C-alpha cells in the first residue's frame, strides 16, 4: 500500500485538494485526510500536483530499422520514461513486408517483457493480403490490440499505398479497430531524396529539404479523405506542420473523428537544427517529419489549445552518433529518430503551463487522458478515481532540470534538448501503485511491467455505426 | 472584310461604344463610325454586346471512350459551339497505355481536320516511359502543345499514379508546358463502385455514392501539392466540390499558381437528378465528376467570385441514349459525359450576368480571356484588339432562347438543362473574321477551322523561374 497524502489532484478538468491510497496496483481512495492502512508506506505530496501518468503512445523501443537496431531497449526506455513521470507507453509492432502479423506479435512481446513499466503495441500494416486482414481479427478478438498503423512514407519499404489504406481500413471498421498514419507522400519524399542526392546535397540540411510541410499536408488530407469515405476514426501520428494541422481542423470543423499528436521537439525547434556546423549535432536531431521553419510551431500551439491537436508522444527511437554516422555521405542512410520519453512531460510543463498556453487540466488532457480515451484505456489509464490503474506523478512546479545527454536516463548520446532548463519537474513517478522514481532514484525493475490490452469498438464507434444506418442507399424504384 | 457597327464592345475589364472592323481573319480597326471599306459587309449591332468569342478549353469531340464513341464529332460540335456563341475549343489527344504520344496525336489531327473552327489540343499523359518524355518534348517543340492531361482516376485504364505525376509534372516544368488533371482518387472510385455493384445498386442513383465530393478534394489536394513541390503550375478541371474549390483557394493563398475550371452543370445542377425514375434520364445526367448537393453550387458561384475558379468549360462528351444504356445493369459501364459546348455561354449569361452574381467583364474573363491567358493565346484570343484573331460574339441581352434537345445544334439526343429558358443570347457569331451564326441560321463549313499552336513558358513560367532561383538549396560547409 502506498499513501500519497497533502497534495492538490490535477485532472484533465478539475483541481482539488485530496489524498490518495494505492493497493493493489489500483487506486483505492481519494479523499481529505484519509486513514492510513497499517504498514503502509506514507509519500508528502505538499505544496504539489498529483497528476495522472503520463502515458506515450509513440515509441520505438530497440526498433529494428534503417540497417540497424535503436539504442534504447523496452527496459532502459521504460524506465527513463518512469525517470520523466511517464508511466506506460504504446509501442510498434512493425512486421516486414510479407511476413505475418502474429509473428511479429509474439517477437515484439519477447522483446518487451523487460518493461520496466506498463506497455501496448500498435500493430503496422506494412503488406496486405486474406491473410492480415484474418491475422489483424485475431490481433484485436485475443492479443488486446485495438489499433493498427500505416506507413505513407518509406516507399520500397514499409510504405502502405491507397489500395492497401483503403483495404486496412475498411478492416479496422469491422473490428472495430482505430486505423493510425505515419502521413508523409512517400513518392514525392523518394523523388527529393533522389534528385538532392544527384545534386551532391548530402548532409543533414538536405534531410527537411528532401520532405516539405506540404508533403505531409497531403498525405494526411489522403488518410484524412479515405477515413471519411470508409467511415472510421483516424489518428494521426506526430503531426509537425500548419499544412497536415490545417487539414485535421479542416475534417473536424466537419465533426469527422479525426485526432491529431504532436511531438515537443515539433512544438519548439525549428530546421535551422539541420543546419548546425557540426555534421554529428545537425545528424541528431533527423527523424521524420523533420523540424520545421518557426511559423510551425505557432501554428501546433494553437493546434493544442483550439482541440485540433489531441495527444502528446515522443516518437521516441534513439540512435547513438555512430548510428547516425551511416549516413556520413548520405543523408537519406542516417537513421530516423530522436529520444524523449523522459523529457515530454516537463519540456511541455514547462513550455505550455508555466508560459501558460494550456492550463493544468489541458497539460493532463493532452499528456495522458485523450491517449486513454481515444485507444479505449479510459478510465483504466489517464484517470485518478477509484479502480484506475494506480500509474501517477507527483509534480513539483518549483522544481528544475536542466536535459543533457549526459545525465539523462535514455540510453543514447544525444538530446535534442541539450542545454534546457525547465521548471516544473516529476519528482516522483509511481507505477501500478509501487514508488518507481523518488528525488533522484530510480527504481526500475526489468519485467515489471505488464502487457495492457486495450478493447475494441471506442465509443466513437457507435456514433459511426448511427451514421452509416443513417446513409445506407435506397435504389430508385423502376 | 466584315465591319460590326454600333455595339458596345464589352471585354474581361471594360465597356466601350466603336466599331469593330475585321479581314484576313483578324480585327483590322475599333473606333467610333469607322469607315466602311468597299465591298465591306455591316453587322448592325445596335443595342447588343460585342464579345471575344467564347473560349471551351474542356471538349472531347468523337472520343473512343468506355466502350463507344461520342455522338458528336469535330464538324458537329465546333459547328454547334459556334450557333452558342462559342468560336475556338481545346480538346484531348488521349493515347490508350503503352500507345505513342505522337501516333495517337496525328490520328487526332486526323479526326478533328474537319472542324467548323479554330481547335487545339491538350495531350493526356495516360502512362509513362522515357519514349513518352521524349514525346511530350517533341509535341511541345514540334506541334504546337503546350498542356498536358492527367487522369487521376480510371484505375486499370488511362489512370496516373504519383509516380507518374511526378515524372510528368517534372517534364512539363522543363517543357515550360501547363500540367492539368482531372481530379478524383481512382482507388477510392474504384473501391466504392464495387462496393455498391456487390450490394446490388445498379442504377445511375449509384453513380454519385461512387465518387463523394471528398474523392475530389483529396486528388486535387495531391495534384496541387505535386505542383507546389516540383515548382510547376497547375491546373484543375470541371471543379465540382467545395472540397476541391477549398484546396485551390488555400494554395492560391500561399501564392501558388493553380487555376479552376467550371462546367455549368456544376454550377446549376444537383445530385437529385440520378434519383429521376425514368433510368435513361437518370443515365443523361452521368459523369464525372457528378453533379452535387446544392451547397456545392454555391461554392462554386463563390469560387467564379473570389477568383478562385478561373475558366469555364463544358466537357462536352456526348453519348446518345442507346450508348448511354451499356450501363442499364451496372451503373459503371454508362459512357460518362454530357453536352454543353452550345449551351455554355448562354446559361453562364442567364445565371450569373442577370442576377448580378458576376459583371459583364467578369463573364468574358471566364469565358475567353482567362482561358486564353492560362493556355498561353492572349491576346491573339479572348482579346478585342486591333492584330487579335477576329473570334467575336455578338450578344443579345434581351433575346431569349429554351435549351431543348430537340432543338439544339448539339448531334445527342439529351440536354441536362432540357426545357430551361434563358435570357440574353447570342445573336451572331464571328470565327476568323467570317460571319458563321446569324439569327437561326448556322454557316458552319467542315474543315474552315484552323489547327491553333499554343507557345510554351506562359508569363507565369517567368516568376517560377525567379523563385526557383531565390529557393537553391545550399550546402553547409563542414
Ligand atoms: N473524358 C471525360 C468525359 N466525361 C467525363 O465525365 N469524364 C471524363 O474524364
Ligand atoms: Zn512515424
Ligand atoms: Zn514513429
Ligand atoms: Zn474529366
Ligand atoms: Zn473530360
Amino acid at each position: 500500500s502506498l499513501l500519497i497524502r497533502g497534495a492538490t489532484v490535477v485532472t484533465h478538468e478539475e483541481s482539488y485538494r485530496a489524498d490518495v491510497l494505492c493497493a493493489n496496483g489500483l487506486i483505492q481512495a481519494i479523499g481529505e485526510n484519509l486513514e492510513t492502512p497499517s504498514g503502509c508506506d506514507v509519500l508528502d505530496g505538499g505544496g504539489q500536483y498529483l497528476m495522472p501518468g503520463g502515458i506515450d503512445p509513440h515509441t520505438h523501443m530497440q526498433l529494428p530499422f534503417m540497417g540497424t537496431v535503436a539504442s534504447e531497449d523496452f527496459f532502459s526506455g521504460t524506465a527513463a520514461g518512469l525517470a520523466g513521470g511517464t508511466t506506460s507507453i504504446i509501442d510498434f509492432v512493425i512486421p516486414n513486408p510479407r511476413q505475418s502479423l502474429l509473428e511479429a506479435f509474439h517477437t515484439w512481446r519477447g522483446w518487451a517483457q523487460k518493461s520496466a513499466a506498463d506497455y501496448g503495441f500498435h500493430v503496422a500494416i506494412t503488406w496486405w493480403s486474406d491473410e492480415v486482414a484474418r491475422e489483424m481479427g485475431e490481433l484485436v478478438a485475443q492479443h488486446g490490440v485495438n489499433s493498427f498503423k500505416h506507413f505513407m512514407a518509406y516507399k520500397n519499404a514499409i510504405m502502405a499505398a491507397d489500395d492497401t489504406l483503403v483495404a486496412s481500413f475498411e478492416r479496422c471498421l469491422e473490428l472495430g479497430a482505430v486505423p493510425t498514419v505515419h502521413a508523409e507522400n512517400g513518392e514525392l519524399v523518394f523523388h527529393l531524396q533522389q534528385k538532392l542526392l544527384a545534386q551532391g546535397l548530402t548532409g543533414p540540411e538536405a534531410h527537411p529539404l528532401s520532405r516539405p510541410p506540404q508533403v505531409e499536408g497531403e498525405a494526411a488530407s489522403r488518410a484524412i479523405r479515405i477515413a471519411e469515405t470508409l467511415g472510421t476514426p483516424l489518428y494521426l501520428v506526430h503531426i509537425s506542420s500548419r499544412e497536415a494541422l490545417d487539414e485535421i481542423a479542416y475534417a473536424r470543423a466537419k465533426g469527422q473523428p479525426v485526432y491529431g499528436e504532436v511531438l515537443a521537439g515539433h512544438l519548439l525547434l525549428d530546421d535551422s537544427v539541420y543546419r548546425h556546423p557540426d555534421w554529428a549535432t545537425a545528424a541528431g536531431y533527423v527523424m521524420s517529419p523533420p523540424f520545421r521553419p518557426v511559423e510551425h510551431q505557432e501554428a501546433l500551439w494553437r493546434g493544442l489549445q483550439s482541440g485540433n491537436l489531441h495527444t502528446t508522444a515522443t516518437d521516441h527511437c534513439c540512435f547513438c552518433a555512430e548510428q547516425k554516422a551511416m549516413g556520413r555521405d548520405d543523408f537519406s542512410k542516417i537513421p530516423n529518430g530522436t529520444a524523449g520519453i523522459e523529457d515530454r512531460m516537463a519540456l511541455l510543463w514547462d513550455a505550455g503551463v508555466n508560459s501558460g498556453r494550456l492550463s493544468m487540466h489541458e497539460f493532463v488532457a493532452l499528456t495522458s487522458t485523450n491517449t486513454a480515451k481515444i485507444f479505449n484505456l479510459f478510465p483504466r489509464k489517464g484517470a485518478i478515481r477509484v479502480g484506475a490503474d494506480a500509474d501517477l506523478v507527483l509534480w513539483d512546479p518549483q522544481g528544475s532540470r536542466t536535459l543533457s545527454a549526459a545525465t539523462h536516463h535514455q540510453r543514447v548520446d544525444f538530446n535534442i534538448f541539450e542545454g534546457r532548463t525547465v521548471r516544473g519537474i516529476p519528482s516522483h513517478t509511481i507505477s501500478q501503485g509501487k514508488l518507481l522514481w523518488a528525488a533522484g532514484d530510480l527504481r526500475a525493475e526489468p519485467g515489471a511491467g505488464r502487457y495492457v490490452e486495450r478493447p475494441a469498438y471506442p465509443s466513437v464507434y457507435e456514433v459511426l455505426g448511427r451514421r452509416a444506418e443513417r446513409q445506407r442507399p435506397v435504389a430508385v424504384e423502376r
